[PDB]
């Protein structure tokens, strides 16, 4: 299995959702970036895995679920099977990561990817090892009810650029944003 990653878009006030929707109006090219980064595999014969909590799964528009061309894994202790259209279910992030090494997945998975929600980001972000964060900074405040965990810059280094990530300021629908990549290894 390849690298472990989180990907998020976050407002200036650290918001990532409001009632299960994005705090901001749809940013079509930001979503394209999220689809491209998560899908683009780093090996032959494999797909990337996406790991998300249950609320994040059901926040994705049905037309958009599962995320195509990726293996979709949902985290829940309440669910007893994967939701309709999903591929795998685990009780917890540690369990999911253990699964990727079982014979059923070992072969199949390139990059791993954590796409939310807040508690899943927090546990990944505080677990030892090699982890990258792909963070889109939406450069405005937006009313939110779910937030990205604090990024400890003692351990997460902001990279000066990264292949496939634009370094400049972007703007859609009057909202400026920028892409960042952070990396820790502890
Ligand atoms: N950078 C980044 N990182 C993530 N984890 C993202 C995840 C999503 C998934 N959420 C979502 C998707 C659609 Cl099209 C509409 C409604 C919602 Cl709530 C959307 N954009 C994301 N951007």
């Amino acid at each position: 299995v390849g690298s472990l990653n989180c990907i998020v878009a976050v407002s200036q006030n650290m918001g990532i959702g409001k009632n299960g929707d994005l705090p901001w109006p749809p940013l079509r090219n930001e979503f394209r970036y999220f689809q491209r980064m998560t899908t683009t595999s780093s090996v032959e014969g494999k797909q990337n895995l996406v790991i998300m909590g249950k609320k994040t799964w059901f926040s994705i528009p049905e037309k958009n679920r599962p995320l195509k061309g990726r293996i979709n894994l949902v985290l829940s202790r309440e669910l007893k099977e994967p939701p309709q259209g999903a591929h795998f279910l685990s009780r917890s992030l540690d369990d999911a990561l253990k699964l990727t090494e079982q014979p059923e997945l070992a072969n199949k998975v390139d990059m791993v990817w954590i796409v939310g929600g807040s508690s899943v980001y927090k546990e990944a972000m505080n677990h030892p090892g090699h982890l990258k964060l792909f963070v889109t900074r939406i450069m405005q405040d937006f009313e939110s009810d779910t937030f990205f965990p604090e990024i400890d810059l003692e351990k997460y280094k902001l990279l000066p650029e990264y292949p496939g990530v634009l370094s400049d300021v972007q703007e859609e629908k009057g909202i400026k944003y920028k892409f960042e990549v952070y990396e820790k290894n502890d």
